[PDB]
């Protein structure tokens, strides 16, 4: 199917006999859900995003079925808000990111420009909004808690912000803060017609 991105692209997954709901997220190399019963050994690892890092659990050659199309590969599982598929499932399952077609074997990044500065940026379809490193924007803004893989950062919200993604113009909030990663959010992504596809 084709989804566009108005909304959290959610899917339903079976696992370890169970079903669950995931969110399909270009934005993350590994699949990571919540905490859950699966078979067999695993390793302790750690991994980042916004908010920080957690611990999670890593099984490997472990079989997930994605909507209709089954995958093998790396669960991460632990203290995630959210069940997210990464790029190393999306891939099994041949998605890809549409606005140019991209596939995901690759962060999919982009390069921007805003506040007249050139900066590079992930297309994000599991962020709802865009959030940006600390830079220089023009203007008012609002404090701001977003929450992530890792816990919550303070940001700062910028509105009706310009800004020109791989050469498409768009205006929207920007988010700027102490994120480990530029991201692309839904908010922007719709305004450039993307699509995940699979």
């Amino acid at each position: 199917p084709q989804v566009t991105l108005w909304q959290r692209p959610l899917v339903t997954i079976k696992i370890g006999g169970q079903l669950k709901e995931a969110l399909l997220d270009t934005g993350a190399d590994d699949t990571v859900l919540e905490e859950m019963s699966l078979p067999g050994r695993w390793k302790p690892k750690m991994i980042g995003g916004i908010g920080g890092f957690i611990k999670v659990r890593q099984y490997d050659q472990i079989l997930i079925e994605i909507c209709g199309h089954k995958a093998i590969g790396t669960v991460l599982v632990g203290p995630t808000p959210v069940n997210i598929i990464g790029r190393s499932l999306l891939t099994q399952i041949g998605a890809t990111l549409n606005f140019p077609q991209v596939t995901l074997w690759q962060r999919p990044l982009v390069t921007i420009k805003i506040g007249g500065q050139l900066k590079e940026a992930l297309l994000d379809t599991g962020a709802d909004d865009t959030v940006l490193e600390e830079m220089s924007l023009p203007g008012r803004w609002k404090p701001k808690m977003i929450g992530g893989i890792g816990g919550f950062i303070k940001v700062r919200q910028y509105d009706q912000i310009l800004i020109e993604i791989c050469g498409h113009k768009a205006i929207g909030t920007v988010l700027v803060g102490p994120t480990p990663v530029n991201i692309i959010g839904r908010s922007l992504l719709t305004q450039i017609g993307a699509t995940l596809n699979f």
